[PDB]
């Protein structure tokens, strides 16, 4: 099971940029998702990891397919509502792309558009979270990460439904101790492999 | 003189694309500049236009390179600190590159980087950074920043391709009316 972190688009690049830093060989992917941040920020953001050191094979942009071209980074994640997977791969093949869905329709659809993977929750949808999370892993073949309110006392569950991986925003991110809390998390995924 | 009218990033999709609708034949070009907005809310706007009625040729999209490829918009506007328009023209070649500048030295990098043109901002020591401006690149420069009908001459004078609108223009009451107003006094000096 996969733990992916998302940022929290609340913090100044540099404090971001060193919690990333920080937490990068406890998970697995890191995504971008600094929405109220202008381009020019982002890419500041990404100069300041990237001279940090950090391994851009674990960085997902979430929403920015520009500034995941022009960053050299291969991973992109689309929010319901924007660019289809199918546009997008017919320009650029390479990229490895994910969809957040928000219904069993619409994560079926998006495997139907090429994504590779779905991105499916707020799980913690009318408390339907869970219920549709094996329901989609059912209906389609591509990876599931589930994502919204996940804490490690749920992981169990989320596991049990058929999840492929966790998506963590907060749980992280608003830790007074970044690098613990991402701990808490793979170790909880450690446990029950 | 072009007159290049940018969104104000604060008014709900629907409003807005009635404006753009609305002012499309007084201005050359419309820049898409909603910052502020997802791209799923920019590309619901850019389908109410263009189901409007609007003609593509026109738009021209702020910052998000993305959104312009895969509307079929080859205009781009590139904020200070973005992208620069060497790699942009590297995937991108058929995409008309602007950059926005705010000093003369910013000026003349953006025409050494490959800009087709620039939008000088905040004119309104304004002018006098335009006119020289105007003697140090070659490419064309649209004058923005507090752009009004009673000072397009001395703009015009000093050497600028064009000026850029935006709350002249999108937080007016008749924003057909304003734009007429600089269509008018661009037509008059013509």
């Amino acid at each position: 099971m996969e733990l992916h972190a998302i940022t929290d688009d609340s913090k100044p690049v540099e404090e971001l940029a060193r919690i990333i830093i920080t937490i990068q060989n406890e998970v697995d992917f890191i995504h971008i998702r600094e929405r109220s941040k202008s381009a020019a920020d982002i890419l500041k953001l990404l100069d300041l990891i990237f001279e940090g050191g950090i391994d851009k094979r674990k960085l997902v942009m979430n929403g920015r397919v520009d500034i995941a071209l022009f960053s050299t980074i291969h991973r992109v994640q689309l929010p319901s509502g924007s660019f289809s997977p199918k546009q997008i791969r017919a320009r650029f093949p390479h990229l490895h792309i994910g969809r957040s869905v928000h219904s069993l329709e619409e994560a079926v659809q998006a495997e139907k558009e090429d994504a590779d993977y779905v991105l499916f929750g707020h799980v913690f949808l009318e408390g339907r979270g869970v219920s549709l999370l094996s329901d989609i892993k059912q209906r389609i073949s591509i990876p599931v990460i589930a994502i919204g309110g996940m804490t490690p006392d749920r992981l169990r569950d989320v596991k049990q439904a058929g999840a492929d991986g966790i998506a963590v925003m907060s749980g992280i991110f608003s830790s007074a101790e970044p690098l613990e809390a991402a701990r808490r998390y793979s170790r909880k995924l450690k446990e029950m492999r």
